[PDB]
RNA sequence: UUUUUU
RNA sequence: UUUUUU
RNA sequence: UUUUUU
């Protein structure tokens, strides 16, 4: 009887799950002014609640698959989220030409009736569905950070992807009102993110605007709140020929509980294949297994070893309970990496006069990440003492 | 169990992708009328949008295959564009005249057939079809720097290519206006930039003037946004005859991770055959893993070994938070260089008489050189210089 | 709960 | 995001 | 882009 494997009961799922969704699907000879239609609901502030999720896979289906319900059945995102739990029901009205007249008789959904009749639509192609779909793949990093963290992020990419000429969005569409209700359709769905995630990554050669806007939002969004893996995994479990050797900060009997339950929970988080970068925002079942607080030496001693290596993580926010150790291993990791960059120096030149360009290269190295990162820790500083101000403003 | 494996998981798709694009082809008894119809929509500033790409695959396949559709399907153009996801529906029409009689009846066309009335066409030949295409290949070389890079690109390679007396356009083709509407046509298509760099690419023997234009034009776009690409794998990983050695200023341990991630990221890229030169204009799948941000030390230096050893290399850009570790890189690989040539001079000679006229060569050589890029550096400063006045005067 | 950069 | 030359 | 002579 091996008591301590009571500790890692009641993490781990057992079976494949039985429970069933319900999401529907619209079937319609004129799904492109559907589609449209759902559209300018959404950005006009409907609440179209217990639709939205059908919906808005009616806007993927018919942007990724061209509505036909039948190679859409046949792909791995109908696959994968058939084994996740949903049943497609599909609302088959072949003469409809509005978005009222495809909603079910039922008394809920006299909200959504009553106020899609004063909707105006403007007649528009099938190429606003892909602009909206390249639109909503702009909060997908920082997505988990928060709300302001997203759309300052979708801002700067909106500006990123216009000096590059490859689109243009509405000035009515970059407000913060409207922003601030796509990010609330964003965060919510899970149809929605994953088919961003999916054909982002698995979309090889063929891109327009839009696919490269997605493939590019999905390639910032990997390990997007999971900060903590990228770290300990790059700067405190180092990886030789030889094997996995720890780093000297975590080395003791206090953090090797942390360390070994650690890398359980890695080994958890690799049972999902590719779509283990994008854990934290599709809210995979590792997740709970690897935050901040059940690690609380082990997070704060790999970001300080790793704010040592790299000028941009100085702007990593903590806690105030995590704060002092990172200062600590921050400093410990800057006197141990200038004794080991002085012994391979001394290793790797052939000459003195080598060994004399070589070391006057890495001191200047050094000293020009050392003022990278005390600028990056002042407009930190300046960052939250500006939030802080606007918080006593507000 | 490696865990290492999960920081590569998320970036390589994993099958041929099931998403279907439909782009339209026009089948009609007056082909070289209804494409040069196309080329005069285009031209007069008329907003084609869902049938652009559709127009575009006509006037391609109308220049080089006579729009047959029966060589042009089993054409590897059509085979790289069947497994890219796209599909040809055929819009035959054998009587139709003019370019709205092609047109399917759909409502959201209503402003195209509404714009498509009170244009007037000029009669042409067929050969403004090759000249439209020969002039949307002056764009592919600084495409991906900009509009303004892509336009004075393109105007000197109209003057250079008019004192070859190879072709002359049109001078209201010339104007800032229309080289705006082509650049932001040529951007957005997948087909127009893949067959432009297919037939400039495989195109061995008969040229006329258009298809040297467009073979020089897909000549100069090879690495074009990849110069990381170019200074490390010519500069920092120098290849002997025994195998592929690192350079001295990258051989330490805060520098082996993204030199062990650089060549997983190049052996990604080369995935794609042929095309991999002109993956960032493509937007191919590996582009995510290439970019500055990934690589901040790897990049600066490699330009840094990269400038000292050419002129013309002291006029690339860079960010702010990778000039000084340039200029670092500079001055390390001028002094290392220059013990290296030196030693050089003493083992190739023969005589004093012999090593006193190499001395005073490579010598010479090596100021000529030097003037040159500070002559680069200062027209790159006064170039910035302008464009920030005539951005405070707009 | 997450916090940087890209 | 990319930045030079050809 | 090419630059001479024959």
């Amino acid at each position: 009887m091996d008591l301590h494997s009571l500790l890692e009961l009641g993490t781990k799922p057992t079976a494949p799950h039985v429970r069933n969704k319900k999401v529907i699907l619209f079937d319609t000879n004129h799904q492109v002014s559907i589609c449209n239609q759902i559209i300018d609901a959404i950005n006009s502030g409907i609440d179209l609640g217990d639709l939205l999720e059908g919906g808005l896979l009616t806007l993927c289906v018919e942007h990724y698959y061209n509505s036909d319900k039948d190679k859409f059945n046949t792909s791995p995102i109908a696959k994968y989220l058939r084994d996740a739990g949903y049943e497609f029901d599909v609302i088959k009205n072949a003469d409809a030409t509005r978005f009222l007249d495809v909603i079910p008789n039922e008394p809920h959904y006299s909200p959504l009736i009553l106020a899609l009749k004063t909707l105006e639509s403007t007649e528009s192609q099938r190429g606003r569905i892909g602009l909206f779909l390249s639109f909503c793949s702009l909060f997908l990093p920082k997505l988990v950070v928060g709300d302001r963290a997203s759309i300052e992020k979708a801002l700067r990419q909106v500006t990123v992807h216009q000096e590059q000429g490859i689109v243009t969005y509405p000035n009515h569409w970059l407000t913060t009102g409207h922003m601030k209700v796509i990010f609330g359709i964003l965060r919510s769905s899970f149809i929605l993110k994953f088919v961003l995630i999916y054909q982002g990554v698995n979309l090889v050669t063929g891109h327009d605007a839009y696919d490269s806007i997605i493939s590019n939002s999905v390639g910032q969004t990997r390990f997007s709140g999971l900060l903590i893996v990228k770290t300990v995994l790059e700067f405190i479990l180092q990886k030789t020929d030889s094997g996995v050797t720890l780093h000297p900060l975590v080395r003791t009997s206090k953090v090797k509980n942390e360390v070994a339950s650690f890398k359980q929970a890695l080994s958890n988080l690799a049972r999902h294949g590719e779509y283990a970068p994008f854990a934290r925002v599709l809210n995979l079942s590792g997740i709970n297994n690897l935050e901040h607080g059940l690690y609380p030496q082990l997070s704060a001693i790999a970001l300080g070893v790793a704010t040592a290596h790299g000028s941009t993580l100085a702007g990593v926010n903590v806690g105030e309970q995590y704060q002092q150790l990172r200062e600590a291993a921050y400093d410990a990791e800057v006197k141990l990496q200038r004794r080991h960059e002085h012994q391979e120096i001394q290793a790797i030149a052939e000459d003195d006069e080598e060994r004399k360009i070589l070391e006057q290269f890495h001191l200047q190295k050094t000293e020009i990440t050392h003022s990278q990162t005390l600028a990056v820790l002042s407009q930190k500083r300046e960052k939250l003492a500006r939030l802080a101000a606007e918080i006593e403003n507000n």
